[PDB]
């Protein structure tokens, strides 16, 4: 209402777009709208944080990429996009009755697709990819090759131990691999695929200070704790202090409690991941206690799987921009095997059935999600283990390439084949 | 008695074959690792499951028809001359260790008539010298006079062939068919594995050498009474390594497809002579 009465006095050019918060009309503009044209205040840029990669099942974006609010948002028809417009934006900024107008568009693309740049009010700067990756962006030596020993590893909720498969792939030398797991088809995966080499333990909550001591030096400590009690899209949620998000502050121990002391300057690395759909209060305070900001990083890029994931950690150069290589598999249709014909570019996990076959809407295959998450092919094929447990492990499992992307810069710290 | 004189080798061609009741498209996968050129592989087969397993393995090569009842002499003469036809029909309607069982000519026990008439339109007539063989495969525990029945009608007596030698499996089968020197006992190679715990992923003991597929549960993993593997079971029978994971079937349909599948070494031992008859790669 009185948002709707301010952008009156910016249309009869009283007030400047970009002197006012687009989103929800407070005169506190700090920031500037990195979409758009227009300002920002900081509750609407905490808003921004959760809202802007918050998927609903269908797909598409859960909330509107502008206001990062409303009550019914229009769908994009475009090929690959994922966004939604609340009625109520397109009604201010573009002008009246313009949604309405979309509605009865069948073939419908959303403002953020379409080939033109100028819609009404409403301006889009060419230059948001690279302003939205700033908006979301003891320093160890380098070690001389002679001096260079093999890793050791520990691998906090490891899932299907991917951090050990990674280093093998980057030709490191793993003295060990210890593991902490409580699935019992994910205990399996790592004991066959890696030749019993892996130290199963149990439940995290059975290790203490003095197991990680007796357990000899980490050179590498990684993990992805539960996400399913962070993740913002799951009503029944139980936040960060509840449930399974409890998870983290034991690997905020273990990690505490296998980080060397200060005068103590032997390299040391971790890496810990996150879903990008997490609470703004519980990502605030994952942030601050892990002492560091987060890095957002999108499997689009090397992986062929939309997957944004924060990453905490200290791995050198974890800024730079992910560079493809080769044997990456960047489109979706070259992970499918023949027949088979990709609906999307990209694999949506944080049409239900993104796969045509003989002109038939069939499901994702195991073995093509496990090529497009970049597992070297039938890694989760050892046991008797069902259909149901085998993509659940492949879903809660980290992206390969960009753990590779992550772990390249160790090959320069440690021991290499 | 028809034996065909040895082909030379610049007159060599590649092999035609057709594979009824062919399940996982094992025969290919044995013709491929011998290093014979296939020019084409029809196949008959009605379950998804084993559908899905040879397009995705063999990248689409195999012509699927579907119901064997639905391939007639038309269908078999407009796809070209065949060099080899293989196939083994349903075995536990002809096995005497089920109750229920309906013997050789009532429930699935009939199925083989079909792979019996397919291979005589498909075989050369008299005066045609063309190379052309064959191979049929069923259970040894077979009631006698089922087992007398089959041997009347392929106008051969069956050779016994135990996995168990080349394959450690105990899997005796009865194998007919007119390959030359298909007699000469069992040779084992260095490839081969004639040990389960050779098969057996490291941390598994095994209780028993050889597996009994015509203690239950034949693993010991962490003191403790584990059953056996797919993928174990798949190296104990002779195939390459994740050969079935093509699709979204359950462990019980993959159980039910390696149980039906053929051991790969025993096949491979009766496919071995082929190479002095057809081109190589
Ligand atoms: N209390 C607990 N103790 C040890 N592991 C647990 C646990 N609760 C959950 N887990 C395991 O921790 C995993 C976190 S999902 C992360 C999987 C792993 N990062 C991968 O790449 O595969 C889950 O698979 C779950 O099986
Ligand atoms: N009526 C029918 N028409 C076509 N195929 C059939 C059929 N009835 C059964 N089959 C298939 O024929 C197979 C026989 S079991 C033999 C499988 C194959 N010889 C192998 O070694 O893998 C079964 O897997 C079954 O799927
Ligand atoms: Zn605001
Ligand atoms: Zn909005
Ligand atoms: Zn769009």
């Amino acid at each position: 209402r009185t948002r709707e009465r301010l952008v009156y006095e910016v249309r009869q050019k009283c007030r400047n777009i970009e002197d006012i918060c687009i989103s929800c009309g407070s005169l506190n503009v700090t920031l500037e709208h990195p979409l758009f044209v227009g300002g920002m205040c900081q509750n609407c840029k905490n808003c921004f944080l959760e809202c802007a990669y918050q998927y609903d099942d269908d797909g598409y974006q859960s909330y509107c990429t502008i206001c990062c609010g409303g009550r019914e948002v229009l769908m994009c028809g475009n090929n690959n996009c994922c966004r939604c417009f609340c009625v109520e934006c397109v009604d201010l900024l573009v002008g009246p009755g313009a949604a309405q107008a979309a509605i009865k568009e069948d073939p419908w693309n959303c403002y953020m697709c379409g080939h033109k740049g100028t819609y009404g009010l409403l301006r889009r700067r060419e230059d948001w990819p690279s302003r939205l990756q700033m908006f979301f962006a003891k320093v160890y030596p380098p070690v001389p090759a002679e001096k260079r020993k093999p890793i050791r590893v520990l691998s906090l909720f490891d899932g299907i131990a991917t951090g050990l498969l990674v280093l093998k792939d980057l030709g490191i030398q793993v003295d060990r691999y210890i593991a902490s797991e409580v699935c019992e088809d994910s205990i399996t995966v790592g004991m066959v695929r890696h030749q019993g080499k892996i130290m199963y333990v149990g439940d995290v909550r059975s290790v203490t200070q003095k197991h990680i001591q007796e357990w000899g030096p980490f050179d590498l400590v990684i993990g992805g704790s539960p996400c399913n009690d962070l993740s913002i899209v799951n009503p029944a949620r139980k936040g960060l202090y509840e449930g399974t998000g409890r998870l983290f502050f034991e690997f905020y121990r273990l990690l505490h409690d296998a980080r060397p002391k200060e005068g103590d300057d032997r390299p040391f690395f971790w890496l810990f991941e996150n879903v990008v759909a997490m609470g703004v209060s519980d990502k605030r305070d994952i942030s601050r206690f892990l002492e560091s900001n987060p890095v957002m990083i999108d499997a689009k890029e090397v992986s062929a799987a939309h997957r944004a994931r924060y990453f905490w950690g200290n791995l050198p150069g974890m800024n730079r921009p992910l560079a493809s290589t080769v044997n990456d598999k960047l489109e979706l249709q070259e992970c499918l095997e023949h027949g088979r014909i990709a609906k999307f570019s990209k694999v949506r996990t944080i049409q239900h059935f993104p796969v045509f076959m003989n002109e038939k809407e069939d499901i994702l295959w195991c073995t093509e999600m496990e090529r497009v998450f970049g597992f070297p092919v039938h890694y989760t094929d050892v046991s008797n283990m069902s259909r149901l447990a085998r993509q659940r492990l492949l879903g809660r499992s980290w992206s390969v390439p960009v753990i590779r992307h992550l772990f390249a810069p160790l090959k320069e710290y440690f021991a290499c084949v």
